This record gives C-alpha cells, structure tokens and sequence, in this order.
C-alpha cells in the first residue's frame, strides 16, 4: 500500500518508454508474498494492425518484467488512444 | 473435468460472430457461482486495432447475453490466417484469491 504507489510509478515509467506506447491508461497491482501481481491497459495507435499491436503488448511484457523483477505477473491488454490524447494514468 | 459444457458453449457462441477466424484459446472458471473466463480470438491480420476491438464487443455481447452467468469476460484478439484449424486449446485453471482481487 505505501509501497505500491513507488512500483506503480516504476512501471508506468518503463511501459512508456516502449515505442508503440501512447501512454499507459490504467494499471493496477498487488503485492502477494515479494512479489507483484499487475494487469496493465497501454494505449496504442488505433490504426496499427493486430500484429503490431501484439508486437508492442510483448515488448511492454518484456520491459517492464525486465527492469523490475519483484514482479512475478503482468496481464498487458492494449487499447486504441489517439495521438493528441494526454490523459494520465487512473491507477 | 468440470467445464466442459460451458467451455464449449462459449466457444460456439463465439464462433458465430462475424470476423472472428475460430477460438484460439478459452480459460473459464468458476468464482462462487458466476464464471470468469478469457479468450483469444482469431481475426484476419490486417484488422487495425479498432477494427478488431469492435470484433471483441461483438464476442462479449454474444457470449455475456447467451450465458449470463458470466460476471466477467476477456477476449483478445491475435492475428490467424483463414486457412487456419487448431482447435481452441481450453483451461480450467482456478483463480487464486489474489487474481480475484486484482479486479
Ligand atoms: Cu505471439
Ligand atoms: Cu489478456
Ligand atoms: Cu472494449
């Protein structure tokens, strides 16, 4: 509870670093033992193909699983955002 | 085992709608009495992201007012080719307390 507004951050942090993210529109966590527990919404260009999309959720996976390893599970699901869209993250 | 029925219920429900290229994978279990499931559809690769979301409100609607005890449903959809078979591969794996309260 104290702690998770601090890996909230982390993570959101690395999933915007990933090209093909619009931002990260929701994401929620839970300690369980160490480990955290997440399922995540990035938003994604609403013109790419599925394919694409596919691309960015796995590369998201791969980031934020790699930079923060007190993460045992993160459920990415990508959704359409359009470019001049600049809403922060609801947690 | 025990999800046999509903597993394939979902499945056919799905399968109907128009767009989606066959069941790619279904997780379906119970929590209390309502059933929680997530699912992979297939759909033609060149749907754009907000082409192939419409496809997925299409499965919710389908499926969430065919069975109804259904309290929550997934669908992601992943690109399959037409001349794609494979049948859906199925789980029944249970939700940890955890799972239930991450939503
Ligand atoms: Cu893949
Ligand atoms: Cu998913
Ligand atoms: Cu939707």
């Amino acid at each position: 509870g104290s702690h998770m507004e601090a890996v909230q951050n982390r993570i959101v942090e690395a999933a915007e670093r990933v090209p093909g993210v619009r931002g990260v529109i929701h994401l929620r966590a839970r300690y369980v033992g160490q480990d955290i527990w997440a399922d995540m919404i990035i938003g994604v260009d609403p013109e790419n193909t599925v394919e694409q999309a596919h691309e960015i959720c796995e590369a998201v996976q791969a980031a934020v699983c790699g930079k923060i390893r007190r993460i045992e599970s993160l459920h990415v699901s990508a959704e359409a955002r359009e470019i001049g869209d600049t809403t922060k993250p609801s947690f």
